[PDB]
């Protein structure tokens, strides 16, 4: 009821999130070719490199289409095939960004950190920072949870 | 300050992906894909109009509108719009029974979990974040609302 409630606004403001990104997103997107989903594996992979099975069950779906979407950005050349091996070798490919795709995520950073700047230049500092930090626990329970199952 | 956009981002794709995690056996058996129980869960808050729900999911406009005529074709959402809101350019759409059972046990299993998390929370340190929250989500309709 209460917590459901809370839950409800989450889900809410996530939307808002994704619907207002977008948004502001996509001449971007549509300068490099590529659709708003193609351009969430490209933000997966500036946090770091990985392949194919790794952002397909960490995004929770089908197999083929995420394979789908690699094959397309590799062929944009906004990612690229690596094997900087130093680690357990099975047979496995790791999938990193390429300069272009980098380009792309500063272009998308700058446009992000603009707006999100200036919906908040108002607001007090230490009360964002206070906040951050209930949200840094929710995603450290979040995360802990998920590695469970 | 901006290491704060790439938290909430993060922040956005835990989220995403532990409700992928809970919902998987839930969305196959009603021949939803994930994209569709945003849709329907977006419903549940509110009655809308497709020029309604286009603004709020706002991506191409047509890819939005297929997701709801197939929400209408699996009988998942209703098409209500009688005299009292209506007459403002296409329709009133809001779910239907199945729509209803299956935000039911959505709510069902996120409740629980949520409530495990945050059983040590303090009702008030939570309240105060989610006025902040609202504060934003606010100005982002705001602003989606524009350009």
């Amino acid at each position: 009821r209460r917590i459901e409630d809370h839950i409800s606004f989450l889900e809410k403001f996530i939307n808002d999130v994704n619907t207002l990104t977008a948004k502001l997103l996509k001449d971007l997107q549509t300068e490099y070719g590529i659709s708003a989903e193609q351009s969430h594996v490209l933000n997966m992979l500036s946090i770091e490199a990985l392949t194919v099975g790794q952002i397909t069950e960490k995004q929770g779906v089908n197999k083929a289409a995420v394979s789908r979407r690699v094959k397309k950005l590799l062929n944009a050349e906004l990612v690229k095939l690596e094997k900087p091996d130093s680690n357990t070798d099975q047979r496995l490919k790791i999938i990193k960004l390429s300069n272009k795709g980098k380009k792309y995520i500063k272009e998308r950073k700058a446009i992000m950190s603009h707006i999100a700047s200036d919906m908040t230049s108002d607001f007090d500092s230490k009360e964002i920072e206070k906040v951050r930090q209930v949200l840094e626990i929710i995603d450290y329970r979040i995360q802990s949870y998920t590695s469970k199952l």
